[PDB]
């Protein structure tokens, strides 16, 4: 009688060890992704406007993906910080996308202690920085 | 008596469940190989002819291994789609050999409707693309 | 009993498995190496000889070791394909050796038909062409 | 093991033994840096590109020609 | 019984052999490195003075860690053989870091057989050669 039993009881804790194992493994089988953009960009920064033009990239993104972030600075528009939102693009418009062509203005505010020469800023695309205008 | 007779039928069960195992895993250990090859093909394309000429590859090859296949056109020999057939290749000609230095030409012919522009052929071998006219 | 002796076949299995593995991978670790090879080279053709003239090599190689392809003309000499064969080079003389200041004269006929003109020629070596009169 | 040719020489099939190693010999163990030349014969229809061979340690194939 | 207790033995053996392993891996999880350096340098060789001066360099290291070795001659300071040492490097002077804009002067003897045409040298930083005077 015992041996098959004992048997039958080693088969039942078998069956919860492989069940714990699956639920260890899905802490590793997420949140891989290609996220690696390039993009050839240029930009000159004056009292008033910031101008990015885009002469080509790894691939076309929306302008609303894209996060941009000041130093020395601040922007006219308030509402948020992607660069569609804060450069003013509508839907319509040719610069909704983020290809070689594309060409944005941002309008910005400096203070009584802050100078042109103090200014720099940054694209962001997925966690990864994508342009510095201080590199 | 019974513990050692349940002994011996635990371990008559446990054979079986190890010659099943074995018909499980020869289902993995087949069918896996080398398969890589990479070659430095230069084409032109005329109303009548495709010239195919071989500068070097990863590896010396039968050109009876290597197919063809073609789009816009059609090839003047019937019998099949090894590159050997349809380029007219004997037994003895120094081109029976897919190497640096070996140059083939197929002879083809086009509808009342094609056009030399609309032509373009690729060469697989081993289930591999090796070249495309149109990349 | 039948935990350790499902334990010792599981281990049978595995060594059968791992002797598997190591002759898959003997058909990736074989026939790679360092082929490549440049020179300058300088030919001219004429209606009885082709003259060759060798400024400089990456390496100093046999002219046993270098294969010429011809069309539009045909070899004089008839045993083969190889440089020094076709050149009449004998053991001792100083154009063994392909580099520079290296002079090779090939002789060869024309038919009815063939012209200056229309021959042409390659030097092939460890599968890839070096040179190329019609390039 | 061999086929399309032949060995020269005829007592076996160990590798020692067909390779004529001593057991002086540097190439007396099989490890890196030893080197071993075997002498083949072949027929009247025989070619080299129709050599190939096999080396075998415990009943397992450890290298093969045609690989 | 019997099949739980040999359970129990084969939880013990696991242990060994995972234990066991951590010790294998503890050979490869060591010793790699950042090694590589690169620099700008020039030299001049004279029958009492060896002149070294630095234009540019990958990193800013210490005078200290450079290794210099000398052939066909002898260095007149005999304390030992780094950079700083047998150049005679204070710890306050502008050549203690070996950089661009970085000088120094190793004073030399030759034997009655020993000539300046004969003399190099080589520096040595974390195991490789940095610079040799007979390139
Ligand atoms: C599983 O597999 C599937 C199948 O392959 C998917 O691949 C999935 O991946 C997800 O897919 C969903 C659906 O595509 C994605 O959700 C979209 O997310 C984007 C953000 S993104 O940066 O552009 O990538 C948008 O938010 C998009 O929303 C669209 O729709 C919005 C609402 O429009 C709806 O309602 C109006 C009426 O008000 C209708 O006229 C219209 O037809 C539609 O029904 C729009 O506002 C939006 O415009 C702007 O959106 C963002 C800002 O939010 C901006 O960045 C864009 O550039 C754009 O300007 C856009 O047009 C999401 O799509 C879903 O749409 C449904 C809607 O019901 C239609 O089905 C919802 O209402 C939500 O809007 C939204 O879920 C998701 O991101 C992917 O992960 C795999 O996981
Ligand atoms: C992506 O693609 C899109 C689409 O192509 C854009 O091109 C985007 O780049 C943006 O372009 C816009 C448009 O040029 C830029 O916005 C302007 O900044 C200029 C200054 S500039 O020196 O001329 O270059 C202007 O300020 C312009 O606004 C005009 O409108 C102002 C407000 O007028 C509004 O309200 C009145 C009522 O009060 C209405 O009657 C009127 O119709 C309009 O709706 C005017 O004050 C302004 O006059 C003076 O402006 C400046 C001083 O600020 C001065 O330098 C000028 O010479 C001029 O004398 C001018 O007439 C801005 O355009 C937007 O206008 C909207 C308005 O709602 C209409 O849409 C806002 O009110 C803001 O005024 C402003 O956002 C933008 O900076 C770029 O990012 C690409 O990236
Ligand atoms: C790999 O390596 C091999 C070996 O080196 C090849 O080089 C291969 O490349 C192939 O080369 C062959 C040979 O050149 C190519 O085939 C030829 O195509 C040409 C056209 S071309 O413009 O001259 O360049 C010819 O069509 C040539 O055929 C000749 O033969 C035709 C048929 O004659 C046969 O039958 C008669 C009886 O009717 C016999 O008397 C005769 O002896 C022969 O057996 C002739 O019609 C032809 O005359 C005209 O041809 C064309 C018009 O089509 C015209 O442009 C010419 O100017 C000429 O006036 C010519 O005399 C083709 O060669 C093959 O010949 C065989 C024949 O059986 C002999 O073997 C076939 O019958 C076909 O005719 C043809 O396959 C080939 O295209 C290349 O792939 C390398 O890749
Ligand atoms: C690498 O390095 C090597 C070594 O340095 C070479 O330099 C090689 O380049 C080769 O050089 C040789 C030698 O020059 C070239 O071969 C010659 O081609 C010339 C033609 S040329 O216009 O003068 O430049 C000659 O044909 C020369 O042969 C001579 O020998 C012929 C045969 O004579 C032989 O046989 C008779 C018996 O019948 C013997 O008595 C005699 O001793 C000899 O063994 C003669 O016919 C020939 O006379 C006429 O030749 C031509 C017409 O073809 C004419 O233009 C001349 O003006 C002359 O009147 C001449 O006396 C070729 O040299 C080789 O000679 C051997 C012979 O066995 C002796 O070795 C062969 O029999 C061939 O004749 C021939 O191969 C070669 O082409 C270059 O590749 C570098 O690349
Ligand atoms: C492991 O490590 C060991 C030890 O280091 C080996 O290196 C082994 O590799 C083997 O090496 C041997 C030695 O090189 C190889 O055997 C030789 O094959 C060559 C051919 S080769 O082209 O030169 O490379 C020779 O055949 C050589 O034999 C010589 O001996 C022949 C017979 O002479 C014997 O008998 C006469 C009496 O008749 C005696 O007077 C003499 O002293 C000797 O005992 C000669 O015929 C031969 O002359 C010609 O040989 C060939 C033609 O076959 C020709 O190409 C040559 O240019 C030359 O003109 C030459 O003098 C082989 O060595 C062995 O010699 C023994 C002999 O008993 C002495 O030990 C046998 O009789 C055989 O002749 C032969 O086995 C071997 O192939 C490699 O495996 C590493 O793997
Ligand atoms: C683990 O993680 C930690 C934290 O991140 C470290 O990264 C560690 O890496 C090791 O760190 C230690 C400590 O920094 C390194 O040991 C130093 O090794 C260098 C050699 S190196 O080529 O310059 O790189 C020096 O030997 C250095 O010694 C300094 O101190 C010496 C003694 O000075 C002491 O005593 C005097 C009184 O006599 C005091 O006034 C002084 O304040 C100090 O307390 C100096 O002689 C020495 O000068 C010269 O040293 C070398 C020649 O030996 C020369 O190459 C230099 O250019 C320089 O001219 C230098 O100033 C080591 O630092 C440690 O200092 C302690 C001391 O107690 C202070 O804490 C010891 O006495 C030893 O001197 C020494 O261990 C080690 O190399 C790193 O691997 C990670 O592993
Ligand atoms: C890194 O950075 C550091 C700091 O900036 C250095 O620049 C280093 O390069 C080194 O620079 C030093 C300093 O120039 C070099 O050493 C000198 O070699 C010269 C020869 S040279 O042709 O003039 O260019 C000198 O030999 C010089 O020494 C002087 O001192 C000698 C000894 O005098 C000492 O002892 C006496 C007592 O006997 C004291 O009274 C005196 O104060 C001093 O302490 C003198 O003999 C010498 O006179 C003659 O020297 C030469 C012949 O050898 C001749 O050509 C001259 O024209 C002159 O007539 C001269 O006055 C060296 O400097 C060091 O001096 C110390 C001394 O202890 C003081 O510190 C040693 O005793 C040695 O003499 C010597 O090391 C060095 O070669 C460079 O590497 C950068 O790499």
């Amino acid at each position: 009688v015992s041996p098959i039993i004992a048997t039958i009881l080693l088969i039942a804790i078998t069956v919860v060890l492989a069940a714990t194992l699956v639920t260890i493994l899905g802490g590793f089988t997420h949140g891989v992704s290609n996220t690696v953009e390039t993009a050839g960009v240029t930009s000159h920064i004056t009292s008033k406007y910031i101008f990015i033009n885009v002469s080509s990239s790894s691939s076309a993104i929306s302008a609303s993906s894209i996060t941009i972030t000041i130093t020395g600075a601040s922007f006219k528009v308030t509402s948020g910080d992607t660069l569609a939102e804060v450069a003013g693009v509508s839907s319509t418009s040719s610069n909704a996308t983020f290809t070689g062509g594309s060409d944005y203005t941002v309008p910005i505010s400096l203070s009584s202690s802050q100078t042109v020469a103090g200014v720099s800023f940054e694209l962001i695309y997925k966690g990864n920085v994508i342009y510095n205008s201080a590199a």
